[PDB]
């Protein structure tokens, strides 16, 4: 199983590289890591499991974060009363379309590869349409908005060598953009 020691930290050259496109079908090994990535997410969200292994709860993981420079991500956004949840292991994900309108998490964002809390607002597109392939090479189209759009943008950013704090305005780090929806 993947643990915290497998997670590389900010400073590692791999987190700043542009991850490589995957050929399809995936190799047996690429399928296993993606499954292991999703499983790490499932474990981290379980209070008991997370406590036994000391995992930080998270809803997204990108391959570069476990030192694998390939374009694959795992997104596991739980429900918590709404009836809307997301569980995806995607390959070669790309935002094909998106709004001009922004959205942001009021408390900013965190990242398993960044050990210290960085303050500031991360304005992302409020709505996005994504294209990707799943673990079997099947096509996936997803239309997302709000929090789920933000999670996916954070993960895709990792494939391009972008960190959440790259989006923080250094002069006015905490000023919300006009017409940006708070999530
Ligand atoms: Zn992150």
């Amino acid at each position: 199983m993947l643990t915290m020691k497998d997670i590389i930290r900010d400073g590692h050259p791999t987190l700043r590289q542009k991850a490589a496109e995957l050929e399809l079908p995936l190799t047996k090994e690429e399928k296993e890591t993606l499954i292991a990535m999703r499983e790490f997410l499932v474990n981290s969200q379980d209070e008991e499991i997370a406590k036994r292994y000391g995992l930080r709860s998270g809803v997204g993981l990108a391959a570069p974060q476990i030192n694998i420079s390939k374009r694959m991500i795992a997104v596991l956004i739980p429900d918590d009363g709404s009836g809307k949840s997301y569980d995806y292991m995607l390959v070669n994900p790309k935002i094909v379309s998106h709004s001009v309108q922004e959205a942001y998490l009021p408390t900013g964002e965190g990242c398993l590869s960044v050990d210290d809390n960085v303050a500031g607002l991360v304005h992302r597109h409020n709505r996005i349409t994504i294209k990707a392939k799943d673990i079997e090479g099947n096509d996936i189209q997803l239309r997302l908005k709000g929090y789920p759009a933000i999670v996916f943008q954070h993960e895709i950013d990792h494939l391009n060598g972008v960190m959440f704090y790259d989006h923080i305005d250094k002069n006015h780090p905490l000023q919300p953009h006009t017409d940006a929806v708070e999530v």
